[PDB]
């Protein structure tokens, strides 16, 4: 629902690139604990002498972990003092990369690297880099007759962990959305960047038909491409009954940045059962949430399809409306600062993001403390 | 081979402190891939609001991984940019720390922090910080009637990983040696530091009585406390047939620093067998190494209890003596910078370091390139 742009097309998320302190051990964390697999590699052994990158894959989800190779790299070094580990760049796969770059320059988006083409044995890929909020960037990916595993300039993984094949699969298929926190009075700035320069559009869900700010302590504005596969909320703090997770994020980040990545699944019970086997840690949810959940469901128009005794067993959260529902869960922050975490979401005729769960978790904790 | 100090004593290694970018994941690496287990924790949940520190333990080895908690940490930040993830502090458990500190200051050592006392509901512990080569430091732990599980100010691990219990035990028990590489003509001064300032003495091994420098591309001086419970070789680069591994460390570390930590085991076959199952990667050793090892053994004095078909499969290296042999294997570095790796070593009447393996590995690589064409 919008107005189709003239030329060009944002297909989907390509990859999320982490600038981390140790790329080697960080890829091991996301493979062992979150269910990814080594896909490609670039570093000293392939011809890249300044930057090393471990590309890992699950379903269509592609993470690439990057670290600097030489000492005293200003950009990568600075970024680690400010943010620690965290998301550096979000990549889109596009048709007609040239026009999209020319469109955004016309409206006022700075171009970090204008279109250039790399080539190898499998084809040629166009790339171009635009910058968004904080130190985050967007690199556009245009495949011009490419049939390689990932991208040019990458070879096979430097080491195949023999532990990964003995581990259960996590049923993570694609990236649902990615959240970017902003300081106050920058949510409008950060979101309209995508509307103005990229010709995205404001996405509306059942989250926006109510005010959950007293429980959410945040204001959201979700921005999506025309085909609406790339959904991407933009947050900023707001007065609420508890300390703002958005303000504390911007505090520990030093600025704006990606708060969490949403990995979609179609078997969220198997997903969370197997993630907890591998050793990933999720947020605690008191029994009050599920006592209260069964009460609401009696009056509810919809019915939850999964075994609700397994949800309480696995600490998966639930949110619904008149038409459908969604099941979501959150990991403990994947680093030590209260900055970035991740989300596993399964949708059942529901396009929301679980904004009603802010109130739900609040009532769950409130009755637990009171009892 | 020494002269006893009047007072003051270093018991053994206490802990190794890595300053890493992501302590939460770094500790998860050493537990998953090295057989370590969570022991203690300090961070936001315990009171420490600037530096997080995950303390893990295997046998008597304890690694502590630390990260800055809020931005613009200059000490921890510049360390990460310059060294990457790396060893920041080698800690000794001591007796009579107060006397140890002044004698260090007399001979010219730098005291980074003069001694203090930490307190707990479990006793009191005394600490001090000395500066050594590079940005490496030494902290001393004198426990005064203290019975805490780790150290004062630390609490239970922040999260118990349930996959770790059902993973095979790696049978590692104590740190054997820690090596620190120096630039050129800086090895003697870095070893001199320990002799002059801590009353250390030069450790003498079967490796000292030969000249392997054309194969090692390094010169070595092992430094040890009197009781020789801690041994710390000190290396500088040296001209050799191949480029100096030591120089590549210094180039990639930005200066001096700990090259590799050595963990002693009494079942190196099961250790490497189980470590490989976990996912730890070691260096590549060709098949000719073991073709040549079998022929050299026919003419040696000693025999090896361990099956060689096992060593040839797990790629464990051997270096023997007139009356003993050691089994050693080295991991691929735990970063993408060719800096810090680790060694798993078992001893059999052999107080050497494997300095003959340089010539052995090179001979094995020379025959592999020779007769692969
Ligand atoms: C249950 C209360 N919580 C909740 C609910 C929904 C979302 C969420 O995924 C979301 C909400 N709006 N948009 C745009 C999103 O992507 C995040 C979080 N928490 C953060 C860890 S939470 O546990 O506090
Ligand atoms: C097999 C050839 N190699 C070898 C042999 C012995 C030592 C060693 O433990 C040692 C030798 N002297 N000192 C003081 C030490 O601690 C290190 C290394 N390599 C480095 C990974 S190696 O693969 O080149
Ligand atoms: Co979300
Ligand atoms: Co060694």
């Amino acid at each position: 629902k919008g107005a189709k742009p003239e030329r060009g097309r944002f297909l989907h998320f390509h990859s999320v690139t982490f600038w981390v302190g140790n790329a080697k051990q960080a890829a091991s964390f996301y493979c062992s604990k979150m269910g990814f697999e080594p896909l490609a590699y670039r570093g000293l052994e392939t011809g890249s002498r300044e930057v090393v990158s471990h590309v890992i894959k699950q379903g269509k989800i592609v993470f690439v972990l990057s670290s600097a190779l030489n000492p005293w790299n200003k950009e990568m070094g600075d970024h680690l003092v400010k943010h620690g580990d965290g998301v550096k760049d979000i990549a889109f796969e596009v048709e007609d990369c040239d026009y999209i770059v020319q469109k955004a320059r016309e409206r006022g988006a700075k171009i970090m690297r204008e279109p250039w083409v790399e080539q190898d044995k499998f084809g040629k890929v166009k790339f171009a880099v635009l910058q968004t909020y904080g130190d985050t960037t967007h690199t556009l990916v245009e495949k011009m007759n490419y049939i390689g595993q990932f991208l040019p300039g990458y070879e096979a993984p430097a080491f195949m962990d023999p532990l990964l094949p003995k581990l259960p699969k996590c049923s993570l298929e694609m990236i649902d959305h990615i959240v970017g926190n902003q300081p106050d009075q920058e949510m409008v700035s950060a979101s309209e960047w995508y509307l103005k320069n990229l010709q995205f559009h404001r996405f509306w869900s059942v989250d926006d038909t109510q005010v959950h700010t007293e429980y959410s302590s945040l204001r959201s504005i979700v921005v999506a491409n025309y085909e609406e596969s790339i959904k991407m909320p933009i947050n900023e703090p707001a007065p609420g009954k508890k300390k703002s997770q958005i303000q504390e994020y911007v505090d520990y980040n030093g600025g704006a940045g990606v708060q969490h990545i949403a990995l979609k699944t179609e078997d969220i019970i198997t997903a969370i059962r197997h993630l907890r086997e591998r050793g990933l840690e999720f947020l605690s949810v008191p029994s009050t949430y599920y006592k209260q959940l069964r009460e609401k469901l009696k009056t509810a128009k919809i019915k939850v399809k999964e075994n609700i005794d397994a949800l309480e067993e696995l600490k998966i959260l639930v949110d619904y409306d008149e038409k459908g529902y969604l099941l979501q869960i959150f990991t403990k922050p994947v680093q030590d600062r209260p900055t970035l975490f991740l989300e596993v979401i399964q949708r059942h005729n529901h396009q929301g993001f679980g904004a009603g769960n802010f109130n739900s978790l609040f009532k769950a904790f409130e009755e637990e403390q009171n009892l």
